[PDB]
C-alpha cells in the first residue's frame, strides 16, 4: 500500500533503453502502481502514455502483449487485459512515461515488469478513443469505468498515483477524493480536457 522510496529507486535502477519520440498525434497519460511479492505492502507510482501505432520494440519484452478493445475495434499493446469497451478502430502502445517536453516529444523507456494491469487505465483509454482528437491532455487520467460508459470507479493507491503524476508537474484526474480535479463521470473528464483547466468563480 504505502509509498517506499527505497522500492521506487531499486526496482527503477533497472529502467533502460530511453528514448526520445516527436508528438504523438493524440494520446493519454495514466498512473501505475508498482509492486513485487518480496516489498509486501510496498509500492510507488509511474506514469504511462497511450499513443497511436504499434511500439512493442519500444516495450520490455515481458510488456508485448496485446489486448482488445470490444468487439472489433483495436487494441493496445502493454496492457494485460481486455478493455470492455469498444475503441476507435486503432491501433496504441501503452508506454512508460518518463518526459513529456515543451515542444510535446516524449520520453519513454523501458521498464523490467509485466504489462499493465487492472481496470484503472480505463478512463483514460474511454477519453482516448471518444474524446480526445489531437494533443495529449497535460493531465493523468485514472479510474475504472462502469457498464454505461459514464460512471467512474474510483482506485485504491490515489496517493501513489498523485505522487507520479507530481513529479511530472501534472495534476491528476479521477472521481475520488486525493485527485487535484475531480470529475464525477466521463463527460465532465472530456469537458475538462476541452476548457484545459478548472473553470473559476468570483464573487
Amino acid at each position: 500500500g504505502k509509498f517506499s522510496r527505497a522500492l521506487k529507486n531499486r526496482l527503477e535502477s533497472a529502467n533502460y533503453e530511453e528514448v526520445e519520440l516527436p508528438p504523438p498525434s493524440k494520446g493519454v497519460i495514466v498512473p501505475v502502481v508498482h509492486t513485487v511479492k518480496s516489498a509486501p505492502g510496498e509500492a510507488f507510482g509511474s506514469l504511462a502514455i497511450i499513443i497511436p501505432g504499434e511500439y512493442p520494440e519500444l516495450l520490455d519484452a515481458n510488456q508485448q502483449v496485446l489486448s482488445h478493445f470490444a468487439n472489433d475495434t483495436g487494441s493496445v499493446w502493454g496492457i494485460g487485459e481486455d478493455i470492455p469497451f469498444e475503441g476507435d478502430n486503432m491501433c496504441y502502445t501503452a508506454l512508460p512515461l518518463k518526459e513529456i517536453k515543451r515542444n510535446g516529444n516524449i520520453v519513454v523507456e523501458k521498464i523490467f515488469a509485466g504489462p499493465i494491469m487492472g481496470p484503472s487505465a480505463q478512463l483514460g483509454l474511454s477519453l482516448l478513443v471518444n474524446d480526445i482528437e489531437d494533443g495529449v491532455p497535460r493531465m493523468v487520467f485514472t479510474g475504472e469505468i462502469a457498464d454505461d460508459e459514464e460512471t467512474i470507479i474510483p482506485i485504491c493507491g490515489v496517493d501513489i498515483a498523485a505522487i507520479a503524476a507530481h513529479e511530472q508537474g501534472l495534476p491528476l484526474i479521477g472521481n475520488q477524493p486525493g485527485v487535484d480535479e475531480e470529475v464525477r463521470n466521463t463527460s465532465l473528464a472530456a469537458h475538462l480536457i476541452q476548457t484545459g483547466t478548472l473553470p473559476v468563480q468570483r464573487a
